[PDB]
């Protein structure tokens, strides 16, 4: 069965196939669609052999039919070699192409993603061998400083040891490698990013001291082998800053604003055959908005709207004199200057969706498809002028796949 | 089965229950979501005698519901009633109550409408005595005149003779009652509104005489009990329009752009206890962003952005200066700025979302849930900073509804 897609705009129309080879659940039903549900209980994650050689064996026969080898004795004996491991040890051991295989195609099977079309050039470092919060510490600065490359930003991911009887878990215990503090005060404001006040306040009690800024990085919270986590401060010469100024506006840099140039997320669960990577770092390149708009702008975060449309002198009584559209904007010009300015990797918006619309056409043509989330391609400003929001999409889920998991100060078994 | 949705801005969370009185298909199923595809094959529309008395006794169980006569002798009685008319008939009609609360509900129920807040303050004009397109013509008249009031602009419907056998269906041949006309020129592009080239062909090409302007109100093409679709001219002192003139650049007036106050649906399908009203015209009032990000700005549009850069003299090299962007903003602030001015209803796109989130919390408090899509709420500028953006949304089909039917020039027999 076959479906399409239509680009209203363009009234291109685009074939799915690849939807047949859809596994997992989107949450919907034919009578509710739960399309803009943000974490439903279907993209969050424990696993018995019972159900691990079915997902093994349809990983090595997708990996092997990459490779244009499916069906050859070198399949078959992957494929018993894989059975006889899983009956005699409960789970496998991907090989290292298999590993580069899986956690690529996770990336290009992240529905929710519009920087796809870079999902074949993805650094991957192997960290199996880790066995200690030390260790993890570093692979993760290894990590920083080749993704961050002085500016020039290349995507890597970093995987450690996948779960066993899930007791014994690697987890990175910061939602990103690199995010700034949250503290609330006394008073019920908040000083430093209002998204991290929960984090922080682990950290600090884990025995981190505070400086209390605005922009504190903050550390590393690493868990080793299901043991209690440990507190790692990144050298600050490995987080690469950008201070944000407006390229008209002088007056925009005494808002004191900076941004960090990784964004590299680090609490999700990459799923690759049955195996499950609870702690795999990955980082690529930030889109503008993303800083621009949720980060600065969102009124749950920095909100800044209010400083910045006063200090443009804007009409801020009635809403509908757009002071609030008007300073976004400004906001995002003054991000995409600042990091294109320090030679800091960055995309706008109205970029990165054009891309990911070549990209989408390039899948539906040599794979049958590409599943796509569009309540969360749209970019968040100026939705309509950007060719997404034109594109029809099918959201669908394929393994490989990264998934949410529970914030681990929320299932941890603290050992003292 | 009993749902959750989370506020992510605000951390509120109502609980959905309506969602199990759903009658219709989502198009979407446990493997694929089809949340952003624009007509499936669910929301595009002869019914038979078996089909209809189920569809009728539900809508009259939730009417009696409402003015809490539920189980009631006078319930009971209609129920017969109407049962003992579709028996014999095969069709039945609404009393002018249920025929005005069925209008209200498809309001109430249209999940992609972000302006719902006001569905219960429908002006619904019974117009199922009419018989010809001069007919139609009239009652449409008076819908505008009653809707625009001014530029104090008022929720209306009219209702049209039901669908009897498919042969005699009354519709409206526009998709607005008040659009541009699009022309496409010799030399390659479009003159006017691009969207509507076809239908302005369709007028010209059955008699309408074009001006062949860039702002041309496209004719009246109406088609009464299945019959060949006849001409009219809205009368233009019924036409409201605003010329769109920016608070800060003079300049703006220049580029000569106007629009209408009045949006008015006209081509949708209105469901009321299984009842299909083909033709059902409706109007509310503009959001501004429909005017100034959609039709001033959409490439398949007027597309106006490159000229309005221009004038801003924005560094246009590269899309990273957010030259677009700032275009944008400054052509919505003009379009609220006009009708503002001219004293013309018309919404911002943040005071209509947070609106809606009030109805949301309205409608889960008195009715335990509000079917609502997010790819359609969700302004199609600045999302985020709008509350509808963080506002989980579930998506359902309840029914009285609106909607999409066929193109009547693909279906009329000749
Ligand atoms: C290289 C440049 C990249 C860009 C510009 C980019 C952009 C984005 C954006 C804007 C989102 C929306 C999420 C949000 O707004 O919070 C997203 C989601 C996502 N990205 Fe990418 N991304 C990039 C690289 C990567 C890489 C290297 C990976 C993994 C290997 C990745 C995996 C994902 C995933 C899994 C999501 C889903 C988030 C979720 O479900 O919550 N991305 N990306
Ligand atoms: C009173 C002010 C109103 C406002 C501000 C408003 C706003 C909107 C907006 C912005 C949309 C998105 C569609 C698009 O972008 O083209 C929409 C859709 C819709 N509106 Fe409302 N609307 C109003 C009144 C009404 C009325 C009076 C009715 C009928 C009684 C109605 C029924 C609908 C329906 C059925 C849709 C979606 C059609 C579909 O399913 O695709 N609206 N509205
Ligand atoms: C590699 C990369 C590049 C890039 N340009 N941007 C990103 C960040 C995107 C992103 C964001 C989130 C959580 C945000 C959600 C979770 C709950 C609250 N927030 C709304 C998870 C992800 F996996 C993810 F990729 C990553
Ligand atoms: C009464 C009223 C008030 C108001 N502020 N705006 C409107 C117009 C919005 C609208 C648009 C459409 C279809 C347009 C679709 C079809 C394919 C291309 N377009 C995406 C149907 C509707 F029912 C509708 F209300 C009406
Ligand atoms: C493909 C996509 O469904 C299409 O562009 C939709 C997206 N959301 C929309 N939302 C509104 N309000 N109006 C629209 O026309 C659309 N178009
Ligand atoms: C409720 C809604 O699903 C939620 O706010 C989503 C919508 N789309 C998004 N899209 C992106 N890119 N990032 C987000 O955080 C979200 N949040
Ligand atoms: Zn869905």
């Amino acid at each position: 069965r076959f479906l399409k897609v239509k680009n209203w705009e363009t009234d291109v129309v685009l074939t799915d196939t690849l939807h047949l080879k859809s596994t997992l659940e989107t949450g919907c039903t034919e009578h509710i669609c739960m399309g803009s549900i943000m974490l439903p209980s279907q993209h969050t994650r424990v696993r018995t052999k019972d159900q691990l050689f079915p997902l093994a064996k349809e990983f090595l026969d997708q990996y092997y039919s990459s490779i244009k080898r499916f069906g050859s004795k070198a399949h078959m004996d992957r494929l018993e070699e894989v059975n006889k491991e899983i009956e005699s040890t409960s789970t496998y051991q991907l090989k290292d192409t298999e590993l580069i295989y899986g956690a690529k195609h996770a990336w290009r099977n992240a529905s929710r993603c519009v920087g796809r079309i870079q999902w074949s050039k993805l650094q991957v470092f192997d960290a199996r061998d880790c066995t200690t919060a030390h260790g993890m510490f570093n692979y993760i600065c290894n990590h920083v400083k080749y993704a961050t490359n002085k500016g020039n930003l290349r995507s890597a991911i970093t995987i450690f040891p996948q779960r066993t009887d899930g007791k014994h878990d690697f987890r990175v215990w910061n939602s990103q490698l690199i995010r700034y503090a949250g503290y609330k005060q006394p008073d019920g404001s908040t000083l430093g990013d209002p998204a991290n006040v929960q984090f922080t306040e682990i950290c600090i009690q884990q025995g981190w001291k505070a400086p209390r800024g605005r922009f504190d990085v903050l550390p590393l919270l690493l868990q080793a082998n299901g043991n209690d986590p440990e507190l790692f401060q990144i050298p600050p010469e490995l987080v690469l800053e950008v201070p944000i100024r407006h390229p008209k506006f002088d007056w925009f840099k005494d808002l004191g604003l900076k941004w960090y140039g990784l964004p590299a997320v680090s609490n999700m669960l990459l799923e690759i055959g049955g195996l499950e990577f609870s702690a795999c770092p990955f980082s690529g390149w930030y889109m503008g908005t993303e800083i621009g708009v949720r980060d600065y702008c969102d009124n749950s975060r920095y909100n800044i709207l209010e400083e910045v449309a006063k200090k443009m002198d804007l009409d801020m009584r009635k809403t509908s004199s757009l002071w609030k559209d008007q300073a976004l904007v400004e906001i995002n010009i003054a991000v995409l200057y600042s990091f294109q300015s320090d030679k800091v990797t960055i995309v706008d918006h109205h970029s990165a969706t054009e891309s990911f619309i070549k990209h989408m056409e390039n899948e539906y043509r040599c794979r049958g498809g590409c599943p796509a989330d569009w309540v969360w391609i749209v970019p968040p400003m100026s939705g309509s002028i950007t060719p997404v929001f034109h594109q029809e999409m099918l959201n669908y889920r394929l393994t490989p796949s990264f998934e949410y998991q529970p914030d681990p100060w929320n299932t941890h078994v603290w050992k003292g």
